[PDB]
């Protein structure tokens, strides 16, 4: 199987309030809403019971009634204060002091969690479906390409092309090792349209003299990581992708995406790869 | 035409709620306000209809009246609760529980979007109108300069001078390639007033022995990117600019901006470039 | 004793509102809550006294009563406004203008402090209990390992292995010096499961020809720092750890954690270290 | 005079709502409060006038009275809604819809500006009062030192020592140039107590064979920049300082600050510099 999925995430399987902030960001929206709606009603229900424990302390409430106690809580906590249900004495007015404070502080935090979850940036970067190993500038070169899917530019953009493969030590240790493949240009200070990433395969490159045969044997994989500062979000963005030997087009050439000055960019041609065809 | 505009942005033309966070930051203020004002009234209108669906559940409302239902919603959602229009029974008080929560959470988020849009930092950096190619320290050197337009300093400031030009491969591939021009000083840990950026043209420089003639031929362009941590905003800032061959003053020398100790800085002289004039 | 504790923090002992923001983040939750609850009641108590200083300016209050004045403040500050206690005249309505503003601005800030304290990211990274000095790729190599304790990946992850030891200058100055040990791979662009960090001990390494004997003599310590961008938090995370000579297993080999494709990762084996046993 | 003050800021003198976000962060607290208090009253005053323009639309208001109109605004904007002054008809209830929204959005933003200004981190770093040029490891070395003034550590801490001095080009151009002095250790991944920063003066150092005489002549200055990630704030912090020739103690040696294991750190000795005294 694939050690790395095509989105860069790993295949491998792993083996209450300890990691609260992580879980409140990663848990699904249905759970998250429920969880907030849970705390909301539970806190009002606990405050209501305290109002009833004081005695008949809500001006137009039914004596010993939770419903009335509960709704007087949501009016105090939300700071609506219609004025039909109003507190009586020092205990009911102290609890109001405490509940108005709980309500103001608490909900403000729940809403910044909602915002945190909602204001997540995404690098609108599109990775080419395949990689090509063709001769460029008199040297076989491993290539792939990225494109921005938005008008806005990406500042100090850098890319990492990593070979991940099985190896055998000088002693006899069989381990998977990551190689960070040296690229002609790893940083593009302003990435706005398209970028073909090239790794010239030389006597220093870990894939020197390596054929499709030998790449499949070491179960070689190529993991790509793009990172850059987005202008639209004014935040740093990241994007990642992973390829296998089945996703390398030996001899393939990427088709030009820039048309016509009046210059254009067709993202149809983005995954288009040219190839010479030998005689049958 | 110009591949890069003078502000660094590219010329080239590209070819509902999928990219919500990006669009809510990039859409214009008139659209943004409308969009928030839209949701505001639409949510109150949907809550109003639910109050009417329960029956005569608003204490001083006209029966079957939306206006009354609607304004009781904006008083509940905004948590004003005047007390003339007050809820009756369990359904109207449940909807209030839900609407007070919707109103508190929702508006808090809309206001942090307003803040996000409003609290954007700008590197108050001014790029010189032209570049000069003059002999400095016994070597022709490509220069340009930046100035800070505020009192506050910029920490860990770095600049990238990138040559972008048409090239032909050893095979015959005609492609545009970016060169990151090596500068005498790419980082200024504390940038506060002015910085002349120099690229000494040597046998390693991509513009070695290159004249205005040959630079226009490869439709050469120079893209500059400034980045640094601003003290005033306590955030990182960035600024960018682009030049063409028409914006290079061969033999030009930048005029000194620092006057008189009692030292000064005249930003008039900032774009002023000295030049020798040959006999006619 | 240990110059560095096992969590990386130093042993050494050091020798009102000057550092407010730091202290409001570092002070304990019991102090922090008290401090907020303090300001809350103190501000309402100061506003109450001003209402009493105006005269009988609260519609259904007992004349000269602080309790009534105080609760009318918490209803104004929290913006509950039940309507039983309502202001009378220009002074009571001006103070309301001022208190509603104080209450809105103040509590909003107290809640973002609560959020700041609550939304702290933690690199769920587990450092191996020991380090090993075994021959890997025909060179004795100092190793240790890290593991991620969450599904979510860590982007642009880097690790620093620092030797900290007593030294004597060419003059005769006895000082403690930190060496940043060169690692085969200091950056893992995508760290998701496990990473064995290796420092090949060569004629350039500060621990060349160094035995347990000589390492204890210079009271050598090894400090590890992990840093990376977390996907779950969408923030940068950091983690650190420190070892002594008693925590180095000479000849030790880390046990493989990756089982079986159907690949797994047992974190039991994570601290497991294999060792050859000489004949007695 | 001093080109750079001792806090790193430059001496040199420079020569409505264009830079709003910068000015709202840099303007003084008295101006800032006034500015917010300004907008607050001005917005309520503009809303009041609109309520009066509708006619007698406030239930218990005096007809044609601004005071009453104004206070009904602050009760609507702050969302207090006591209920004595309540809106009448569609125009007064529409304006309430608009003002409750203006009040909720507006104040939320004003409070995040208050927070932004208040939650500024400071690197509690103390720079030594002087620098020393003494022989360390058989080479004259320019040194200075930093200390942390808090328990909490500073992660990925880096320091820049920059020589700033007057120079003359191979042509005859007299310019001030910054040299970034190469340090034995520019990065301390974990800075918690003290760090002596050393620049070994070698045939590559810009201050090679340079005496106090020649350093004063080129009006040499030394600018130091410290940057690092603070644990307490969970943010990056920075600190800077500048020295002149009058602040260099030729032959000086920094006194040890670490006492006694039971290790200590006396910050009294921090500025203490030892010196040999020649015979008179
Ligand atoms: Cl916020
Ligand atoms: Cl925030
Ligand atoms: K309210
Ligand atoms: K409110
Ligand atoms: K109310
Ligand atoms: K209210
Ligand atoms: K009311």
């Amino acid at each position: 199987p694939r050690i790395l999925n095509s989105d860069g995430s790993s295949n491998i399987t792993r083996l209450w309030l300890d990691d609260h902030y992580h879980d409140l960001l990663t848990v699904s929206w249905p759970v998250f809403i429920t969880l907030i709606t849970g705390l909301y009603l539970v806190t009002n229900a606990l405050f209501a019971l305290a109002y009833l424990a004081c005695g008949d302390v809500i001006e137009n409430a039914r004596p010993g009634s939770f419903t009335d106690a509960f709704f007087f809580s949501v009016q105090t906590m939300a700071t609506i204060g219609y004025g039909k249900l109003i507190p009586i004495g020092p205990l009911a007015n102290t609890l109001v002091t405490l509940e108005a404070l709980c309500g103001m502080l608490g909900l403000a935090v729940a809403a910044r969690l909602i915002y945190a979850r909602f204001t997540r940036p995404t690098a609108g970067v599109l990775f080419s479906s395949r990689m090509v190993i063709s001769d460029f500038e008199g040297k076989p070169t491993l290539m792939m390409r990225l494109a921005n899917l938005r008008i806005e530019q990406i500042i100090e953009a850098d890319v990492h092309l990593v070979l991940v493969r099985s190896e055998i030590s000088q002693e006899g240790m069989v381990f998977r090792r990551f190689h960070d493949l040296t690229l002609t240009r790893s940083r593009s200070p302003i990435f706005s349209l398209s970028w073909t990433v090239m790794h010239p395969i030389d006597h220093h490159s870990p894939i020197y003299g390596e054929t499709d045969e030998t790449l499949r044997n070491s179960h070689s994989e190529f993991l790509v990581l793009f990172t850059g500062h987005h202008e639209a979000f004014a935040q740093n963005v990241h994007a990642r992708h992973a390829y296998s030997c089945d996703e390398i087009i030996w001899g393939g050439h990427f088709v030009d995406v820039f048309t016509t000055g009046r210059r254009a960019l067709d993202l149809g041609k983005f995954h288009e790869i040219a190839q010479h065809h030998h005689h049958h």
